[PDB]
């Protein structure tokens, strides 16, 4: 509908897969070469189906901060003959609050699915499913199951990745640019 809108469809065209786990289906954000990430409770193990193909993992990673306190993503390398663009750039290098949020999730429940959640608060701890969490952002809108891994986006900027909700605020996890460095 406008320029916000207009950067999270680039980046879902072509920076997102559909990762299936034991647990469930997500949006997996991939970020440079064969190296995606994905919601830590998704459990990745030694084979991921991207797109519905069997997929070896070369490495996975669930990242934690130096307190030793969860953050929620974990860092895959997949075993494909393809790469992704590059979108190390449209990181941000601090943790921060930002305007007019774009939560973008394609699954095969919600495909091409696009929601403007807004202004996006960092919210720092969180419990979350009973662990404890930081570098949280939050938005007030009433996310729902399904919607875990989607992208979050502001005009130039790759934020988060969505990981929970409440009923009435949903809840992403930071991408910071030295995740990836
Ligand atoms: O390839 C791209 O840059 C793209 C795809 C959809 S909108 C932008």
């Amino acid at each position: 509908m406008g320029p916000g809108f207009d950067f999270a469809q680039a980046i879902m065209k072509k920076n997102t897969v559909i990762a299936r786990t034991e647990k469930g289906e997500f949006t997996m954000l991939g970020v440079y070469d064969r190296v995606a990430v994905i919601p830590t409770h998704a459990s990745v193990g030694e084979i991921i189906y991207i797109n519905d193909v069997e997929t070896r993992v070369l490495d996975a990673c669930a990242l934690r901060d130096l307190t030793d306190t969860n953050l929620e993503i974990t860092i895959v390398k997949l075993d494909r003959n393809q790469k992704f663009r590059d979108i190390r750039h449209f990181l941000p290098r601090c943790e921060d609050d930002y305007n007019d949020a774009v939560l973008s999730v394609h699954t095969s429940k919600f495909p091409n699915m696009y929601i403007p959640v807004g202004q996006v608060t960092n919210y720092g701890f969180l419990n979350l499913g009973g662990t404890p969490t930081h570098r949280i952002l939050m938005y007030n809108f009433p996310t729902r199951a399904g919607q875990c891994g989607g992208v979050v986006t502001t005009t130039g900027k790759v934020i988060g990745i969505h990981v929970g909700g409440n009923g009435a605020q949903g809840f992403a996890a930071m991408l910071l640019h030295s995740y990836f460095t």
